[PDB]
């Protein structure tokens, strides 16, 4: 239990910087064992998956084998899971949960997440399209997951409970639910310099609820310039000697936000904890604050003619 840490309104403390376990689909999902257990010689501690990935045996592996020969203890480890848009009926949130946690050989998650606020068709598959690849919605109650997610809690599946890219309302809904148990510990969504999600954060905040950053770091599309070629954050690298990179990680810490990072790269991974190593000015955070373009890198495009998309509202 000894961390850079934040404590979460059910009492549990979360690293705050993370190791996410989402692969490039070019990957073996083994590839997930491998940088599992660098991320952990590295000295991370939290670790993010979700049923969806496919990558949840091997990160287990990875931190089973870590326990075994003594490098870290199961208590040691803050791992996360998420249940899928085709688990969301709520008889269906806990046999994932379960199932998550016999691939990993658990007995259980320090945290379980609602990915999207969106259903689709049961079951297996993924991503049930019909004749035109188009996504098969499906229609939930989302206070009736949370029920669920709620009783996970309470069976010592899982040890903390909320929710990944709500908006403020679908937020408020599970706030506002007569009979309410728990609230989300956190709503974990995508968090950069060009998005900088200011108003959610502040709603969240004012909530006692946690955000919890992804896509940290952001032909012609794929090689125009890119967040991290940003010229302020290129400017305050040199200026205090960092990468681009760990400038906007920093950033995000000095805001009291969770970050998830993932790289490919061992010596990209070790470069993360190089985020507790120095600081950034209030002034530096200021100019910091400016760079916000409501850049959505992550709109999952897919989902766009869902109902209960929640990329349109403004926050």
């Amino acid at each position: 239990s000894k961390c850079h840490c934040v404590i979460l309104n059910d009492g549990n403390f979360i690293p705050v910087l993370g190791f996410g376990t989402a692969l490039p689909l070019e990957c073996p999902k083994s590839k997930a064992k491998e940088l599992t257990k660098i991320a952990i010689d590295a000295g991370f501690h939290h670790f993010d998956s979700a049923s969806v990935y496919n990558t949840e045996d091997h990160v287990g592996e990875a931190i089973r084998s870590k326990i075994a020969d003594g490098t870290v203890r199961r208590e040691d480890i803050f791992y996360t899971s998420k249940v899928w848009c085709t688990s969301l009926h709520p008889e269906l949130v806990r046999a994932s949960l379960e199932r998550s946690l016999q691939k990993l050989q658990f007995d259980y998650v320090d945290l379980y997440l609602i990915h999207y606020p969106m259903a689709l068709k049961p079951g297996e598959e993924n991503f049930p399209v019909d004749e035109h690849g188009k996504l098969i919605f499906d229609r939930v109650d989302l206070c009736a997951t949370w029920e669920a997610m709620e009783k996970c809690k309470d069976a010592g599946l899982t040890k903390s409970i909320g929710v990944s890219n709500f908006n403020y309302r679908q937020l408020e809904m599970i706030l506002n639910k007569p009979g309410l148990k728990y609230k989300p510990v956190c709503n974990q969504v995508e968090c950069h310099p060009y998005l900088n999600q200011m108003k959610l954060l502040d709603f969240c905040k004012s909530k006692d609820i946690v955000l919890v950053a992804y896509g940290v770091l952001g032909w012609v599309d794929q090689n125009s310039p890119v967040l991290l070629d940003e010229p302020v954050l290129g400017s305050m690298a040199k200026k205090y000697n960092r990468t681009p990179a760990l400038i906007a990680l920093r950033y995000q810490l000095q805001r009291g936000i969770v970050v998830l990072n993932t790289s490919l790269k061992e010596e990209r991974i070790k470069e993360n904890m190089q985020v507790f190593e120095f600081q950034l000015s209030s002034e530096d955070m200021k100019v910091l604050d400016g760079l916000n373009r409501n850049m959505r890198y992550i709109p999952a495009a897919i989902f766009k003619g869902h109902p209960n998309w929640p990329f349109l509202d403004e926050y």
